[PDB]
């Protein structure tokens, strides 16, 4: 253990193709690994490189019987001189190596890309279409073609490495496998937002120094439609991150506020389980949430669309804590034993309870057997399930029994497991599976880095101090430090304890979005809301996942950078119209059909209308497209809108029945304003849950601070279900 401690690792010959073993008498000494492993192998062999580029290596030593790691050695893989030619292109994440040429390839006016994987060259021709505004067209593998898409046999490039070289007479793009493929075309469609009309000559040599690089979105407190998934999806592998964590199953937090102000937790907090289900309680109310859910289809074909991109989906079910989704379906398996949190007892399964375990194996068993519609488990392209696990407060050896019990599930289902850490707060002597399973490193409190690698699992930074962003609260504001992140956070750091880069064990990490403020506590924030700051986090974290220890340039210039290459081909996370053009319509009969794009702010919309019946409790739809619907009549009577994340809006405001009224609606991130003959009229409230806490006290302290409130204008359809006229509108991108 000392000769790790004080090892001493020399510099390596330039150039040399096997690393030194470093020698000591008294133990053996072998390689633990290379952060880059496709650079130096387990067994020392040192892979050319086109570009010097670092690597740290580790050992493991082994005096006695005794084992011991040292920490991490950088060392300086040399490439053979060169005349240097084109700077490296500035992607992001970074180009690892490059080894420039002389002069550039020109773009003609359409482009040819030969392509061996068809589903690959339709996705890249289409995204190349999109971002060059010229025609491109596939043509047949092997064929002449001014980008050549190639498999490449052996090689250190492994399944995400690839090797871009521009020439005069054209682009290749080879890979050991599809994946790779595939972030070449990332890096490619980078370079072209930069400079559409040619490219550097040169060679570029890729690699990601971590293979899990992730993200993981809390989508079961507060509703995300599938078209924002698909959106984070192509953000992700914009930048080369590639495995999407999705909380199918969980509940409101603070179940002390219902207690404390004199409501039970049980019959009031949100709760909600994502996925279609046939699952039933005892009082027959369904498992699947009402308000947004994905079906069983829907979630299979958005993992196959993830897998096109590279994206691994992980669903969690979280269970025995945070369980208020399944304690709803069996009140009789609520947790009895003591505990930390009491008031938070009616989220917690009966862990120990044999009809716990199988009630959860029975869920899981929907989704991970065969289902009889689809011909296949509706997660057969899940090669990962999350089984959650975090946050049981009862008593340890229950916990353990039951973690044990649901890890053992899942590996026997033939899936990986993945759970949040929480061994170090929950030791005890039953054991706990680590063969196969893999672990979300959230809390050092909750589960040490070191003492998770000793007892067997793969780890995965996910530490909450660094890396969890909770919306617009006072704690856990990680989109506040993404310069200190850009400049010094690195995978292997995980809280106040760091693993050896190289460590086998380390896959790589996970930031994530948590969104406690919701249910009673909700401002109305939507997707549209935190898309910057999820953005903003993966074009930081990108780098430090997929790159080196250090970052190739500042915070200020990297930003620069993200803005000139923009957003995901194909994707309009900010609902923009491509030119501020206005629209006017003068409508001819209701319903009339528009045929728009949907509108993100800033906007006006204005329309001169007039409301001719209002039947009592009848809504009345005004404007609507799948983005959502503009309810000149709510059920209430008052206008509102409802969007696709299922969140109602109100200003507060009825239309006056048969009377000419000019309505303006004034769109702005994250405040939706309404005037009626040019008088504020109000702004908009959401509805959904405020009634729970209506006449709690003011010792009630956590009421909603702002009253958010954004709206993508739909504009698919006016007047679906208006009782009225319309004889003017006018739709201004502001
Ligand atoms: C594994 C984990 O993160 N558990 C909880 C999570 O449910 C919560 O929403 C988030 C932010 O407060 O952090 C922890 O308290
Ligand atoms: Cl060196
Ligand atoms: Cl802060
Ligand atoms: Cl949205
Ligand atoms: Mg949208
Ligand atoms: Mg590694």
């Amino acid at each position: 253990k000392q000769i790790a401690d004080s090892l001493s690792i020399p510099p390596v010959k330039a150039g040399a193709k096997q690393l030194p073993m470093p020698s000591v008498s008294g133990a053996q000494i072998k390689l633990l690994g290379a952060d880059y492993e496709q650079l130096v192998n387990s067994k020392g062999k040192i892979a050319p490189v086109i570009s010097d580029t670092p690597v740290n290596v580790s050992f493991k030593v082994t005096k006695d019987g005794k084992e011991a790691v040292s920490k991490d050695y950088e060392i300086m893989l040399q490439a053979p001189q060169a005349a240097q030619g084109n700077p490296k292109p500035r992607i992001i994440p970074e180009i690892l190596q490059w080894k420039g040429g002389q002069g550039e390839y020109k773009l003609g006016n359409t482009v040819t890309i030969a392509c061996p994987d068809k589903e690959l060259g339709k996705l890249f021709a289409a995204d190349m279409e999109d971002v060059l505004g010229k025609k491109v067209k596939l043509v047949a593998p092997g064929a002449k073609a001014d980008i050549s898409l190639s498999l490449l046999k052996g090689g250190n490039l492994g399944r995400e490495g690839y090797r871009l070289q521009i020439a005069r007479d054209g682009v290749r793009l080879g890979a050991a496998a599809p994946t790779g493929l595939f972030w070449g075309t990332r890096t490619l469609l980078q370079m072209l937002r930069q400079t559409p009309g040619s490219v550097p000559c040169g060679t570029a040599v890729d690699f990601p120094r971590y293979q899990l690089r992730g993200f993981m979105l809390d989508v079961a407190r507060t509703p995300y439609p599938l078209s924002y998934l698909k959106d984070v999806i192509r953000t992700m592998a914009w930048y080369k991150m590639n495995d999407l964590h999705l909380v199918i199953n969980n509940n409101y937090i603070f179940h002390e506020h219902y207690v404390d102000n004199g409501h039970d937790p049980f019959k009031e907090s949100y709760a909600a389980f994502r996925l279609e289900s046939k699952m039933k309680g005892k009082d027959g109310t369904p498992l699947t949430a009402r308000d947004l859910f994905y079906t069983k289809k829907e979630f299979a074909d958005l993992v196959s669309y993830a897998r096109k991109y590279g994206v691994n989906i992980v669903p969690e079910f979280d269970t025995p804590g945070h369980a208020l989704s399944f304690t709803r379906l069996r009140p009789d398996l609520i947790y009895k034993g003591p505990m930390n949190h009491e008031k938070r007892r009616c989220e917690m399964l009966d862990a120990a309870n044999p009809e716990t375990i199988d009630l959860v194996s029975k869920v899981f068993d929907e989704y991970m057997l065969k289902d009889p519609k689809l011909g296949r488990p509706v997660f057969a392209d899940c090669g990962v399930v999350h089984v959650g696990a975090d946050e049981f407060y009862g008593d340890k050896e229950d916990y353990r029994h039951f973690a044990n019990a649901v890890l053992t599930h899942a590996l026997k289902r033939g899936y990986t497991p993945r759970i949040w850490g929480s061994l170090s707060a929950k030791p005890g002597k039953t054991p706990v599976v680590s063969k196969g399973v893999q672990m979300n490193l959230w809390s050092t409190g909750w589960m040490k880095a070191w003492e998770a690698v000793n007892q067997g699992y793969d780890v995965i930074n996910t530490n909450d101090g660094a890396l969890y962003i909770v919306p617009f609260a006072g704690y856990y504001r990680m989109d506040r430090n993404h310069k200190g992140l850009y400049n010094n956070w690195i995978p292997n750091r995980i809280g106040n304890e760091t693993l050896p880069s190289g460590h086998p064990q380390l896959l790589g990490g996970t930031f994530a979005v948590w969104n406690d403020e919701t249910d009673i506590m909700h401002t109305g924030y939507a997707p549209y809301d935190i898309w910057g700051i999820i953005s903003g986090s993966m074009d930081v974290l990108s780098q430090k996942l997929w790159g080196t220890a250090k970052a190739p340039d500042t915070f200020e210039q990297h930003r620069e950078l993200v803005s000139s290459i923009g957003n995901a081909p194909r994707t309009n996370p900010l609902h923009k119209w491509k030119d501020s053009q206005p629209l006017t319509v003068k409508p001819s009969s209701l319903p009339q059909k528009l045929d728009k794009p949907a509108l993100g702010p800033n906007y006006r919309l204005t329309m001169e209308l007039e409301l001719t019946a209002a039947p009592e409790g009848k809504e009345q739809v005004l404007l609507a497209a799948p983005e959502g619907e503009l309810l000149a009549v709510m059920k209430d009577g008052t206008v509102g809108f409802r969007r696709d994340d299922s969140l109602e809006f109100s200003f507060g405001a009825k239309l006056p029945v048969g009377k000419k009224v000019k309505v303006e609606i004034v769109g702005e991130p994250e405040k939706t304003s309404l005037l009626l003959d040019g008088e504020p009229a109000g702004t908009a409230v959401l509805k959904n849950f405020s009634d729970k806490s209506k006449d709690f006290s003011d010792k009630f302290k956590h009421r909603p601070k702002v009253h958010r409130s954004t709206f993508i204008l739909p504009l698919k359809e006016l007047g679906s279900s208006f009782q009225g006229k319309v004889f003017h509108m006018n739709v201004q991108p502001l």
